[PDB]
């Protein structure tokens, strides 16, 4: 009964054009094969770089919510049915990654095969999946390689950082002797990492890595030196151009204090990577800032076509 068009015409606005978003922010034609059951392996949003088993618990539209076998539901997370951070049974023995096993399991006493047998449970077929490491990586980026990287946490920080995974065209960016609940994934043109030395070249203070011996004294040839690590080339660095989005243009966006909901949003502000997004009809306590290229932002139309349901302006 609600729709985009009635609602323009009631608030002579206008939707954020498709072309803003990237195509897989956009893709609404792909069916979502995910059933209630099916198995899987995926990173676990809290710690990045860690890989467990994961079981579809609800489906909805082209998304998803996982849950982790053998743990309490508020670790259940919802992703897009083309997310590249789920994988197909037997994904991390074929790529070389370590797989946590179920909490009561040994990793190291788990087979897939049998697993699936002790829970009478199906593993997700793989042609479901995006990522399963048969792409090219991305280039000039590889696992042990240094760079200096905006802890996004506290942006106002650049520090001291590795390449810890590589998987599909993306890698893990972590934070040397920091907890790995710092980490994230991204890719050659994200805005957020920068070349060994950029810091120095921009007169911007370097957060060296915790605990570093005489922290103000740190130099980066030393530090290589001394891991014996390569920085990644400069070469590799191609930062994205900033986004087009204009404040007062509307889209979806996936309500961040229950995941399971969208609901009609607008664009309250704008900086060159971020937008901040406004929920119609909400308070202004609630907007946000977020990336432009965030997987759970879309454009008008998007829950429509993927059959999702949407949650019109609060009245």
């Amino acid at each position: 009964s609600w729709s985009w068009e009635s609602y323009l015409e009631e608030q002579k606005a206008i939707t954020a054009p498709v072309s803003l978003f990237q195509d897989s922010q956009a893709v609404t034609h792909n069916k979502n094969g995910f059933k209630l059951g099916m198995k899987l392996e995926g990173i676990d949003p809290q710690h990045p770089s860690m890989y467990f088993i994961l079981t579809v618990a609800e489906v909805c539209g082209y998304r998803l919510r996982l849950h982790f076998d053998g743990y309490s539901e508020c670790h259940d997370f919802w992703v897009n049915a083309n997310s590249p951070d789920i994988h197909p049974a037997g994904w991390f023995e074929k790529t070389g990654h370590k797989l946590q096993p179920p909490k009561g399991y040994k990793e190291e006493e788990f087979s897939w095969s049998q697993y699936l047998r002790s829970t009478r449970a199906q593993a997700a077929p793989k042609h479901l999946f995006v990522s399963q490491s048969h792409s090219p990586p991305p280039l000039g980026f590889q696992v042990g390689m240094k760079l200096e990287a905006v802890d996004r946490m506290q942006p106002s920080l650049v520090c001291v950082a590795s390449v810890t995974d590589v998987v599909d065209s993306r890698f893990l960016v972590h934070f040397d002797n920091w907890d790995d609940t710092y980490d994230y994934w991204c890719d050659p043109s994200s805005p957020y990492i920068h070349p060994v030395g950029w810091c120095q070249k921009q007169g911007k203070p370097l957060t060296p890595p915790q605990d570093y011996p005489d922290p103000d004294n740190f130099c980066w040839e030393k530090y290589l030196e001394e891991t014996g690590a390569s920085a990644v080339p400069t070469w590799a660095f191609k930062v994205r151009p900033p986004h087009s989005f204009l404040v007062n243009m509307k889209l979806e966006a996936v309500d961040r204090r229950n995941p399971a909901l969208i609901r009609v949003a607008s664009v309250e502000d704008v900086e060159d990577h971020r937008i901040k997004i406004h929920f119609d009809g909400w308070s202004h306590g609630y907007d946000f800032w977020i990336d432009a290229d965030h997987p759970d932002i879309h454009p008008a139309g998007w829950c429509s076509k993927t059959g999702h349901p949407l949650q019109p302006p609060l009245g």
